[PDB]
């Protein structure tokens, strides 16, 4: 099943794109929860982290490396929080794997 | 002493006890001593990386392995309704131990925003 993130990858609807390569896309979240809140998503349609394959390991790590590079480029020198939600208890909002990166304010504990 | 002398480096070398879920040559999963959810564990690399902001490009496979191990451990622990994975970076991220660690929290509804 296609999702709104598929439409964003395909450039069918607009998003504020931060970075793109051949295998992922980073863009600002439309409902930001911090002064900086962006997403890094694979172009491959992995619906949720629970179904990711072993062969996806380096791709998933690539999301985090891209995320940390984008965070530095966006000036998040005091830190940030990375989040992956899975399923209903995790609060996953779109069934396309996505890494949230939030910063620009103190993030609190517990993380939801 | 490989892994460093943070508490997580000590845990890797079995010098401080921990409730271990899974261990391989690249990482270790163990329960958090101050759980914020009914199930709350960590996955850490055995290689010492202080924080995600200093991870190297060649660390991609290892960082992805933390997530794959995290999701496998969550399934093994029966977290069939889902869970949240968290990496804290620096002061604004709430990081308190400078050895990279992926939190996995589940067994209750997680809320938004994530802190």
């Amino acid at each position: 099943g296609d999702t709104i993130f598929g439409k964003i990858i395909r450039k069918e609807i607009p998003a504020k794109i931060i970075f793109e390569d051949d295998r992922c896309l980073a863009f600002h979240d439309i409902s930001p929860q911090a002064p900086t809140h962006f997403l890094v998503i694979p172009k491959k349609h992995i619906s949720q982290i629970s179904v990711a394959e072993d062969d996806d390991e380096s791709l998933l790590g690539h999301l985090m490396i891209v995320g940390k590079k984008c965070a530095a480029d966006l000036g998040l020198n005091k830190g940030y929080r990375m989040v992956v939600n899975e399923g209903s208890d995790g609060g996953q909002s779109v069934y396309h794997v996505h890494l949230h990166v939030l910063g620009g304010r103190q993030m609190h504990w517990p993380p939801g």
